[PDB]
């Protein structure tokens, strides 16, 4: 194919404008995923109680702390209980000479009159809107899991649709569906409906992710291909900073979700000016249309020499791409061939570990430190040098030790985050950020390494199995957070163990750098 790109301009003005226009969309797409650090933040809460919250009642000489001690019992964290209140005011508990033995569990009841939430950091969140607290606490990670399951299902459906209807067309309607479903999620009347619209938004997020990369590849000359994939990966890095920036100003979840959805109407509009992939058009037997796309790009780049092109030139020079129909393959082939079974297991486990760990940790920054805006910013700022350093080390040291050391760095940081005492918020934040940076670097490594462990006809199938394994592990990510009932050490121990085990396994792969 490359001769046509070289005749049309393989890295010209068009490819520059296209890379910029697609990176910007990836930034906003990243905000959509990271949003529920803020859209679903848990403000501190207690039961509603007459002496505290009945604004029409007669006043008293008591201070707020006195009334609070009189009305809500203490919880383990030296703070008011989040799910109980006293059945009758405990006037006897006001004196400092009182004892915890002065009252019994029968003197307490759950929040019959509902909850009261701290509005000082966020004006509203879904947790406050639908009372996803106490007995209902599981519903937040369930919502996150449903979104990530949407990404898995959407990626499964994207393949057939992208091959049958075209790269740009599926990208276009994915942008529109993201806009519409995000806007609808911002105004959902009930929690089940919010879950449904987040699922249908994720279904489109998968399409944007897949077709952005594909449509960059099929218009980029091979000399520039690694760089363009790297820029695609930096899109998410800047997306984290953008999430912090937008969420710092917009403290209301409805307006926040709306603000991050509205851009995709603009993405939808300008996706009509992109050209459809010329490889796909010729492979599907439409060289007369592919000729128009090629001359369109040439017009943008300025290559008047495109006057040389004809459908005969295209059909003569792209037959080698058309010939790919000869050799089908399937996922089971990876496991049948005796030499490829072991590589497949270890590679898939590494993809899984990326997805599981990242979407386990990066969606509860409120547990990792005291300021989630700075945490959300720093997991971008540190992620940039992590990705770039991965590309350096993966060239100097080979694939195997870079992948292994990246995953081991991640796992040992996340595990150390169980031992550092909760008083030391700064050090805990630092270890969390570095642990996430290691996982990003591991993503870079395993993306490249999985493209080399396999023979050329099974390369695509192996990378596909890997990507679906990562998407599948992300589903289990949030659900492991429910183990926090036994103390926050346990979710962190699990999220820390998985990358250590997969990193150790990665040492058993064969090295693939040219030696
Ligand atoms: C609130 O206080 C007023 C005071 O007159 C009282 O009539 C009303 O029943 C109280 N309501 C609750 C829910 O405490
Ligand atoms: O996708 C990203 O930009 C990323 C990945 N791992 C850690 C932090 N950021």
């Amino acid at each position: 194919f490359s001769e046509l790109l070289d005749l049309v301009g393989g890295l010209g003005r068009f490819q520059v404008l296209q890379t910029m226009a697609l990176m910007v969309s990836i930034m906003w797409l990243c905000t959509q995923s990271m949003l529920e650090n803020f859209s679903a933040a848990v403000p501190s809460h207690r039961c509603w109680a007459p002496l505290l919250d009945n604004s029409t009642a007669v006043s008293t000489s008591l201070s707020p702390e006195a009334l609070l001690a009189i009305s809500i019992p203490p919880g383990p964290n030296q703070r008011p209980h989040q799910c109980r209140r006293f059945r009758q005011p405990q006037w006897q508990l006001l004196d400092p000479n009182a004892t915890a033995t002065s009252w019994s569990e029968a003197d307490t009841e759950p929040c019959v009159d509902g909850w009261v939430y701290d509005r000082s950091i966020f004006t509203s969140t879904i947790v406050a809107k639908w009372n996803l607290v106490c007995d209902s606490h599981a519903l937040k990670p369930m919502a996150q899991s449903i979104y990530l399951a949407g990404i898995l299902v959407g990626a499964a459906a994207c393949g057939p649709a992208s091959d049958r209807f075209g790269r740009r067309l599926v990208l276009t309607w994915s942008y529109l569906q993201m806009a519409v479903m995000g806007t609808a999620a911002a105004f959902a009347p009930a929690f089940p409906v919010y879950c449904l619209f987040r699922f249908l938004l994720a279904f489109a997020v998968a399409g944007v992710m897949m077709n952005t990369g594909t449509l960059l590849m099929e218009w980029t000359a091979a000399r520039a291909r690694p760089l363009v994939m790297t820029l695609n990966s930096l899109g998410f890095s800047f997306g984290h900073g953008l999430t912090a920036a937008v969420a710092y100003g917009v403290r209301d979840w409805t307006l926040l979700q709306l603000v991050v959805s509205v851009p995709f109407f603009l993405c939808f509009l300008y996706s009509w000016w992109l050209p459809e992939s010329a490889r796909w058009l010729i492979i599907k037997g439409k060289p007369d249309q592919a000729l128009q796309e090629l001359r369109k790009v040439a017009r943008i780049n300025g290559h008047k020499e495109a006057k040389n092109l004809t459908i005969e030139v295209l059909m003569s020079s792209v037959k080698e791409e058309v010939a790919s129909a000869k050799e089908p393959r399937s996922v089971l082939d990876l496991f049948c061939v005796p030499g490829l079974r072991f590589r497949t297991c270890i590679s898939t486990l590494c993809w899984f570990a990326f997805g599981f760990t990242f979407f386990g940790l990066a969606l509860d920054l409120q547990a990792l430190g005291s300021n989630i805006f700075l945490l959300q910013m720093f997991i971008g700022v540190v992620d940039i040098p992590a990705k770039m350093g991965a590309l350096l080390l993966l060239s100097h040291l080979g694939r195997r030790p870079t992948l292994a050391a990246s995953l081991l760095l991640a796992g040992l940081c996340i595990l150390a985050n169980t031992l550092v005492p909760h008083e030391m918020g700064a050090l805990r934040s630092a270890l969390a950020v570095l642990g996430l940076g290691g996982v990003g670097a591991a993503f870079t490594c395993i993306t490249i390494y999985s493209s080399e462990l396999f023979p050329t006809v099974l390369r695509m199938t192996a990378v596909g199995l890997g990507q679906m394994a990562a998407r599948g592990g992300a589903i289990l990510g949030p659900l492991v957070r429910l183990l926090g009932v036994h103390g926050p050490w346990l979710p962190l121990l699990v999220y820390g163990t998985v990358p250590v085990l997969s990193g150790l396994a990665a040492l058993l792969l064969p090295e693939t750098q040219s030696l």
